[PDB]
Order: C-alpha cells, then structure tokens, then sequence
C-alpha cells in the first residue's frame, strides 16, 4: 500500500518559496497520526524544508529521493529512484510536488487536507496532484483552525 498525504489550498497550491504558505497546526498533528511508525518517502527539497528539530521525522523511516548520488541526509535513507523507495508494504509519500506526481500511479490511498485560504496559483509554485475519477472519496466536515483558517479532511481510495 502506497499512500499520499498532503495539505493544499483550494487552488491546489502546496508550496511556495520552499515552504508551506500557511499555518495549520491541527493538520500537522493529523499528518503525524497518519504517518507514525511507517516508512515515509519525500523529495530532496521536502527533506530540506523540514525544521531541523524534526529532520528526520521521528518514529518514521525517512526515505529521500535525490539524483545526487553523493547526497547524504542525517537520519535518512537517500535513494536515487522511486523503485528503491517503495519497498515497504505500507509507505506514505509526503511530497513535494515532483514526488507526489511521480508516486501517484503507485498510490491507492490519499489523505488530503483542504485549506480554505485565498491563494491563487503563481508560476513556480508546488502543486498538489489532481485526483481523477478512479478515486473514491469521503469528505469530512469543515473546522476552524486556531490560525483562523477553515480546513477539512478527505480520505481517498482506489483498489
Ligand atoms: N503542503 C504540503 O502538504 C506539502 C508541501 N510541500 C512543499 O512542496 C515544495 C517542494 O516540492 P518540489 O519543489 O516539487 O520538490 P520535491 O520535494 O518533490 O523534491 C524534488 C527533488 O526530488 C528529487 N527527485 C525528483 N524526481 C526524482 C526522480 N525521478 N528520481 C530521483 N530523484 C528525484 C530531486 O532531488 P535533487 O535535486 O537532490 O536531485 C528534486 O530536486 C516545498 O515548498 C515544500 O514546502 C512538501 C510536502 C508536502
Ligand atoms: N496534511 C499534511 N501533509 C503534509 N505532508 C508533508 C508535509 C511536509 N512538511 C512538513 C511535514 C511535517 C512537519 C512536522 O513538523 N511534523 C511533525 C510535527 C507534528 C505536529 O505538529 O503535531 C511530526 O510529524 O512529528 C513539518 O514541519 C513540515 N507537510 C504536510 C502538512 O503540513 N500537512
């Protein structure tokens, strides 16, 4: 089972300027709950974007995709291909835009947070993959974050 997990603005934006363009602590706790105890796979940029305090993310086997054969990330397994990254039975792909797109065909679950923030797409943003009609989804109820932003959770699956 390969799953993808991400949070997006309604527009599809997931990243800008090498970071995530909003604050939503409740969603980050959700991320931890889903991923804890599993292998997680991410692109090198997403690894770079993790706060030092949680790089690597604790309690998870951190796998990082890079085309730099020499790249080393403390506490992570650097691999050069998606094939080498997807060897664990349950794997969560945690981004970013490039790696979500790469892994989408391999995935049978998506755990998606929609963030109700006005954030029109800009050139060079990182974007969420678009889920087509092969996916079946359940839509959760809107909640307000302590940050003031409304958000909701989707669970998608395809067999
Ligand atoms: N809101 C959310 O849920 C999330 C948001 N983000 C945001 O996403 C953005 C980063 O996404 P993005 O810029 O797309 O970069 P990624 O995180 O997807 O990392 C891309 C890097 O992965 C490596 N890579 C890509 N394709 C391959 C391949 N086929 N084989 C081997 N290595 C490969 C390269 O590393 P190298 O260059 O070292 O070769 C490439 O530069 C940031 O802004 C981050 O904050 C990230 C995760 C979740
Ligand atoms: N839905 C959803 N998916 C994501 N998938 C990938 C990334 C990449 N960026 C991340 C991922 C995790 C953290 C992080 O600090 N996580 C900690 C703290 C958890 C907590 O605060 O309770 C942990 O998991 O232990 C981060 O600072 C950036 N983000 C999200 C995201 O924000 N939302």
């Amino acid at each position: 089972m390969v799953g993808l997990i991400w949070a997006q603005a309604t527009s599809g934006v997931i990243g800008r300027g090498g970071d995530i363009p909003w604050r939503l602590p409740e969603d980050q706790a959700h991320f931890r709950e889903i991923t804890m105890g599993h292998t997680i796979v991410m692109g090198r940029r997403t690894w770079d974007s993790l706060p030092a305090k949680v790089r690597p993310l604790p309690g998870r086997r951190n796998v990082v995709l890079s085309r730099q054969a020499d790249f080393m990330a403390s506490g992570a397994e650097v691999v050069g291909s998606l094939e080498e990254a997807l060897t664990s039975p349950e794997t969560w792909v945690i981004g970013g835009g490039q790696v979500y797109a790469l892994a989408l065909p391999y995935a049978t679950r998506c755990e998606v947070t929609e963030v109700d923030i006005g954030l029109p797409r800009e050139a060079g943003d990182a974007l969420a993959p678009v889920l087509d009609e092969t996916w079946r989804g359940e839509t959760g109820e809107w909640r307000f974050s302590r940050s003031g932003l409304r958000y909701r959770l989707y669970s998608y699956h395809r067999s």
